């Protein structure tokens, strides 16, 4: 059972801009994804302060970066709050329509693509480096779902058939052929140190 949805026109336009604009500083995608993971981790941490049972689906709050050269994928896993199916469909928990309008106006007022996170839509920067993105998520109040898109105006949602995640979100970046530097350990370490050095959860870079 796979459900196919059209992106709202504004989101499709954001994705097209990201895909088509000449912009060399692509490495910021990682900071954006890691920031989203941190925000999700903050949410479960806060909820757990008053209801510890919310951690029954996993006590550890962390971020894992998993390169796979054989599959040409970089995977960002977190044990944050997760998203419901409804939130996945509704632009992955983001205020994407309003954020996109603001980002577009800013780009006219001198901003650059690296500022995308100021507009709540940093997730879509994944398309700087990925031909396809799969987001697998589990929230305590819902089942495990997989969202996926190769852009082109549509996305799919299905009940996930992979390994259970307990709680959290996994973003799988199916990298463009010319973007394989983002699978290299030294490159990933450099980017995390540059842009994500103060994130308040352990970031573990897996090796191959
Ligand atoms: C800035 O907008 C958002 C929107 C939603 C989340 C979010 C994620 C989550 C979302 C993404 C993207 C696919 C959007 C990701 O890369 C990693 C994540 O852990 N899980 N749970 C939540 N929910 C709350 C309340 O954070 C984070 C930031």
């Amino acid at each position: 059972e796979v459900e196919t949805f059209a992106f709202q026109a504004e989101i499709a336009q954001l994705m097209s801009l990201i895909i088509n604009t000449f912009y060399s500083n692509k490495e910021i995608f990682l900071r954006e994804l890691i920031s989203n993971s941190s925000d999700a981790l903050d949410k479960i941490r806060y909820e757990s302060l008053t209801d510890p049972s919310k951690l029954d689906s996993g006590k550890e709050l962390h971020i894992n970066l998993i390169p796979n050269k054989q599959d040409r994928t970089l995977t960002i896993v977190d044990t944050g709050i997760g998203m419901t199916k409804a939130d996945l469909i509704n632009n992955l928990g983001t205020i994407a329509k309003s954020g996109t309008k603001a980002f577009m106006e800013a780009l006219q007022a001198g901003a650059d693509i690296s500022m995308i996170g100021q507009f709540g839509v940093g997730f879509y920067s994944a398309y700087l480096v990925a031909e396809k993105v799969t987001v697998i998520t589990k929230h305590n109040d819902d089942e495990q779902y997989a969202w996926e898109s190769s852009a082109g105006g549509s996305f799919t949602v299905r009940t996930d058939t992979g390994e259970p995640m307990g709680r959290g979100t996994k973003v799988i970046l199916h990298l463009k052929e010319d973007q394989t530097e983002y699978l290299e350990e030294r490159r990933i370490k450099e980017i995390v140190k540059k842009h994500s050095q103060f994130i308040g959860y352990p970031i573990t870079l897996f090796v191959e």
